[PDB]
């Protein structure tokens, strides 16, 4: 599925990301549109040969299992696959256990160089929440 823009602001709204951590809900759908292009059926692979999975690109080397990351770790308990379902409480349920780690959001590469110190509330301007 490939959201539109309030269409995600208000679905991660319902799955309780705004503030989230202190994150307000801009954060979480400027870094969803550079990850992914909002697409939840986004898959990149790493030079290291771990895969990133879905609209939040989450890695396989720690987060999820795939079968094919040899010494990974599953720390969100999942099959990687889950994570490209049009439904997003899987990727938002792992998205919550990541943020804690103590990094907040800057384990997204794409939200530390072109969201953060931005005006992220532009990303939610508009949206009937
Ligand atoms: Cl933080």
């Amino acid at each position: 599925k490939v959201f539109g823009r309030c269409e995600l602001a208000a679905a991660m709204k319902r799955h309780g990301l705004d503030n989230y951590r202190g994150y307000s809900l801009g954060n979480w759908v400027c870094a969803a549109k550079f990850e992914s292009n909002f697409n939840t059926q986004a898959t990149n692979r790493n030079t290291d040969g771990s895969t990133d999975y879905g609209i939040l690109q989450i890695n396989s080397r720690w987060w999820c299992n795939d079968g094919r990351t040899p010494g990974s770790r599953n720390l969100c308990n999942i099959p990687c696959s889950a994570l490209l379902s049009s439904d997003i409480t899987a990727s938002v349920n792992c998205a919550k256990k990541i943020v804690s780690d103590g990094n907040g959001m800057n384990a997204w590469v794409a939200w530390r160089n072109r969201c953060k110190g931005t005006d992220v509330q532009a990303w939610i301007r508009g949206c009937r929440l």
